[PDB]
């Protein structure tokens, strides 16, 4: 029903993922949202990365829950 769409920000000395709270709607696909973020995500361990998780989730009361992760 919604779009599981995660913003990646893609940086050989700050590597993050960002839940996009807010429907944003700019995304070639679910799968290369994933797929890419994986990928990116495994070289960002792999040299040492600095790995941020922004997922936010149930406990974005303010922006009225934004879930919408179906």
């Amino acid at each position: 029903m919604g779009k599981a769409y995660y913003d990646i920000v893609g940086s050989d000395n700050r590597w993050g993922i960002r839940h996009d709270d807010d429907p944003t709607g700019d995304y070639s696909s679910k799968e290369a949202a994933f797929e890419a973020a994986c990928a990116a995500a495994s070289n960002a361990i792999k040299f040492g990365h600095e790995v941020r998780i922004t997922v936010p989730g149930n406990d974005g009361s303010e922006t009225n829950l934004g879930v919408i992760t179906n």
